[PDB]
Order: C-alpha cells, then structure tokens, then sequence
C-alpha cells in the first residue's frame, strides 16, 4: 500500500551526463554513442543572448572552443553541428555506458523523470508532467541547462526533455532531444509568458482510481453524469475536456476497481463544485494531475525495469 | 527557481540490488563487497509468522538453502549470520559496483530516498521522511522487503533504512542496516500499530523559508513569538515541539531571507489558525513537513 510521486530509476541516464564549456558558459550535455547533445545557447554571451544569431555564432566557433568533461576525462571534439535548438558535438570516443535509447516527443499531460544536473553531475531526480501550456513546474538553478527528462520501458530510455530556460512565473521550458521547443518559446534572454494553464482531467481521474485502490473512498458518488454534463462543469474550472479516448485509457483502472469512468467523473464534478470539506485524498488537499493512468498501473502493480 | 520533492539519483544503489530466495519467499538484498544484507524474515515459514524464533530457524539452514541472484548470475553463499533483524549472507564475490558507503541510523524528521525494488530490480525512486512515530509513508507491495533508503553525500552512499513491514494503517516500518528497528516494531505479524503521528515543525518552517526564497510572502505577518508561546500553540495542532537546536539549525535560512526564525514561527501560528483561504504554498494546499533545512539549502541555493 501507499502512493508516492515516483521517478524512474536514474542510473542508465547518470552514465550519460557530461559538462560542456564554451567561453565562460558551463552547462550539461548528454553523451550518447560518439555525440554530446546540449542547448545551442552555450555558444551565447551576455552581448548576444538578447537577440542571438546562432548560425553566425556557430560559423565563428571551432571544435577546440568546446571543453567536454566526462568526470575528469576531457573528451576530444572532432565535429560541431546544430539541429534546431540543440548543439551536437561529435567526440573521438563512443560512451561505453550508452544505454538502449530513443528520442521521443511527448504530449501535454504525459509525465517523465527529470535528472537535475550541475557541471555534468546528477544532483537529483523528480517526476513531473508536461503542462497543457507546454511548461514544466521544475526545480532548476543556474547551470541546470542540458539536464534531461526521460521515461523507461524495459531496458530502453526514452529521452523526451532537455532544459533550456525559466519563465518569469518560476516555471520552466525546454526542447525534445531533436531541439524542438515544447510550447511557444524561443532561446533568448527575454521575458516570455506561458499561456494560462489548465488541469489534466484524465490524470486527476487516474489519481482518484489510485486513491480507491489504496482504500480512500469518501468522495465516491453514485449519481452518474454524462461526458457532456461533466465537460460543461470542467471548462468552468479550467480543466481539460475529457474525450472518449481519455475514457478508453482509464479502461484498465475502471475494470480493476469496478468504478465506471462516468461515476468517477460525478465524484470529480462534486469535488470541483464543493471542495474537499476539510478532508484529504492520498495526503493531498488539492486534486493531483501529475499521474497518468499508466503511472498508476505501474506503481500499484510493482512494474520494474 | 521552483521546489520539488527531489530524490537522490539512484544509480549507485541500483548496482547493489539482488534477489534473495529462501524456500518459497523471495525478496531484495543489498550486495556490498562480499556481503548480501536482507531482512531475516526471508527464513520465516508461511506456517508461523506470529512467533518465529529466528535463531532456531537460522541454525537449521545451510549456505546452499539461500539462492542469491545478481541479474543473470547465481552468487555462491559461503557464510550466513544474523545481526538483530538483518541476515548477512557472505558470498564468494565482491560486488564490482559497490559504491563508497556507510551505515547510519537517522533521527525522526530526517529525509532519505527509497529505491523501491521487486525481485532485485527497481520500480521507482521517491523521497521519504522518518515520521516522529518511527514509520515512513512509503509505496510498498508484496516482495518490496529489502528495498533500502539512502542519502548521498559527494560520492558516498549513506544507507539508513531497509524495508521490513506494512502496519494496518498503510504506513511502513523497517530497520537500519545493523538490523535495529526504528520505533517499537518487531518482525512478527502480531497486531502492531504506530503511535498517533505529529507534524515535523522544524521541516514546515524550512519549507516556509523555501516559499520565501522562491518569491512568495503572502503568509507572513508583522508579529513575533517566544519559543515557549510558539510551542504551547503548535502542540494544540499535533505539531512537534520546536527546540533551541531547531532554531540554530534554521539560522542559515533566516540569514538568507532576513526573516527571524521566531517571526517565521508567528507566520506558522497564523497559518494554523486561518488555513490557506483557497491559496497554495509551493503548489500545496497543506503545510509540507518532508523537507529538512538541509534539503531546502541544497535545493534553493546550489545542489
Ligand atoms: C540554463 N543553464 C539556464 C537555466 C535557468 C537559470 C535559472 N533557472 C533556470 O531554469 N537558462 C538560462 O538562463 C536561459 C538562457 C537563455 C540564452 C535562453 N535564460 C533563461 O532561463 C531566461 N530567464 C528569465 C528571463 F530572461 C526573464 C524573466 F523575466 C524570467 C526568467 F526566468
Ligand atoms: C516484504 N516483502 C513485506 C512487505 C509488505 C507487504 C505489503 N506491503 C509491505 O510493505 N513484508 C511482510 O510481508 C511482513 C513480514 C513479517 C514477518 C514482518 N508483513 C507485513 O508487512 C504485514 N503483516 C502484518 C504486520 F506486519 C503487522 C500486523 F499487525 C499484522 C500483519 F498482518
């Protein structure tokens, strides 16, 4: 029993983290096969970062301008290119700790683990969700750029996030490992506002299922609603619409608990309309939206990697 | 900026997890140098989990009765002994992934990472606090026993918890790596229950400093309090007494924010009186107590 915000075991990813220096800017890189991936803004300076010409800055840069440190071993750079907002540094040596991996772009509402790194050193690991407004609510300080987000299936690491910046609201923005931004953000030193956020409805429902699996039942409501009736009330409260697709994905959790999705929707409608009346669910006084249906099945059935 | 319940990176511990089988019972073991550590209840027969005599069950076992599997490979057991509630299996091979390590016993309120394991493989990593009633609020199923809790300082892994049991209220009890239980718990399935739990006050105060460091001051007020008046009020909400030791420990956070510890104490008294009034603090509608002053310094200033 119990339900915790669990990250993936981080050991396959720890073995890929390296330090990258260009000029006096130091951040993290991901060393996979014979390539180091890091944010292109490592080639920027104070003078450039307000409106950089990355094309022209990379043109001017040559291999020897990039110090790549893997612990204490300095890696020989033999090649530099840019893909979208990621710098690819070719190095003389394939990472012998390179895990089975792939680059996967996730959707809003999906979850992943962040390995927060400083000077190529893994500091810590935490689970978060890609917000519907494409921000993540991270914890990131100076020197954290190039820190990555991942999922595991079996022995395969799916890399989904590389950290680039903080928005004025204290939330965070980055790219997939192909250098494509999540959300409407650019890599320069300017205040950029995220779109107003919404709650990931399907995840709140998944977490209510987790609560029922762990004997937390007080909020259950026998008065079924319709998808339409639910979505009218969801919209008012800045919740994402629940789709028939979302209903399907809750299929397994619905079968295992015996609670109809539309019955869990009626419960959620009442919590929205009337609050918790001082009570908690799984130690929270807020409705939690950072657990996917699969995250709940994974934790509750003890899936290993 | 931002603040998250961060675990330590788990790689140094993943390299130590093995599977231990005795009869039809399989759980996790911790392989450090040439010793595997696991819960002694791995030798418990399904017939008698109420009053096992572990010294009697163990004297009846040969080395070859313990099957230790490190992923693909069977390790040969050449020795076995019991320390308190932990079994020590000597194996013929030193673990080549053994990190630098030590065994520490932690105090209530101290935090650690759990690597939840089944059959010697990891399911996930999460951050825990040792509760004042000596339980942890974990996530543990059948087969999780031998999962460990740890802190990492530089390159050195401090092991502080090994998982043994779930209590009837869904909270968890276990030992240090010398096999001494935290709290009054025993490795028998006779009725046991944790004392009523209290809030770790010094941790709630650390978290309020974290909320200020991250640019929120809504919950502050113009008041101060004596330590004694704080304690008389806090104890009415089942908060742990704050001590002078706790006040000295919050000194660094006080100095960073320019808020006196007894001024943050006044803020907490008002939060306990009023609640949140529909607001949140660092993404919570409850006062969080699973972050230490050290946790807040490491996460807010430079890990
Ligand atoms: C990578 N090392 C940093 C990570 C930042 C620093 C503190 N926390 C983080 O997550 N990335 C940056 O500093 C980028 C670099 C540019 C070239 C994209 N810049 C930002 O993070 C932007 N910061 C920022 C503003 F520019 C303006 C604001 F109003 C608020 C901000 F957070
Ligand atoms: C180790 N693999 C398990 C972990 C448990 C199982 C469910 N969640 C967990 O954390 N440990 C056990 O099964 C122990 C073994 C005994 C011999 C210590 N038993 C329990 O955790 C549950 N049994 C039990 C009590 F521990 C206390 C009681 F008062 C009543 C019980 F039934």
């Amino acid at each position: 029993s119990g339900f915790r915000k669990m990250a993936f075991p981080s050991g396959k990813v720890e073995g890929c983290m390296v330090q990258v220096t260009c000029g006096t800017t130091t951040l993290n890189g991901l060393w996979l096969d014979d390539v180091v991936y890091c944010p292109r803004h490592v080639i920027c300076t104070s003078e450039d970062m307000l409106n950089p010409n990355y094309e022209d800055l990379l043109i001017r840069k040559s291999n020897h301008n990039f110090l790549v440190q893997a612990g204490n071993v300095q890696l020989r750079v033999i090649g530099h290119s840019m893909q979208n907002c990621v710098l690819k540094l070719k190095v003389d040596t394939a990472n012998p700790k390179t895990p089975k991996y792939k680059f996967v772009r996730i959707q809003p509402g999906q979850t992943f683990s962040v390995l927060a790194c400083y000077n190529g050193s893994p500091s810590g690991v935490y689970q978060c969700a890609m917000r519907p407004n494409f921000t993540i609510k991270g914890s990131f300080l100076n020197g954290s750029c190039g820190s990555v987000g991942f999922n595991i299936d079996y022995d395969c690491v799916s890399f989904c996030y590389m950290h680039h910046m903080e928005l004025p609201t204290g939330v965070h923005a980055g790219t997939d490992l192909e250098g494509n931004f999540y959300g409407p953000f650019v890599d320069r030193q300017t205040a950029q506002a995220a779109g107003t956020d919404t709650t990931i409805t399907v995840n709140v429902l998944a977490w209510l299922y987790a609560a029922v699996i762990n004997g937390d039942r007080w909020f259950l409501n026998r008065f079924t609603t319709t998808l339409n009736d639910f979505n009218l009330v969801a919209m008012k409260y800045n919740y994402e619409p629940l789709t028939q697709d979302h209903v399907d994905i809750l299929g397994p959790l619905s079968a295992q608990t015996g609670i109809a999705v539309l019955d869990m929707c009626a419960s959620l409608k009442e919590l929205l309309q009337n609050g918790m009346n001082g009570r908690t669910i799984l130690g929270s006084a807020l409705l939690e939206d950072e657990f996917t249906p699969f995250d709940v099945v994974r934790q509750c059935s003890g899936v290993t990697f």
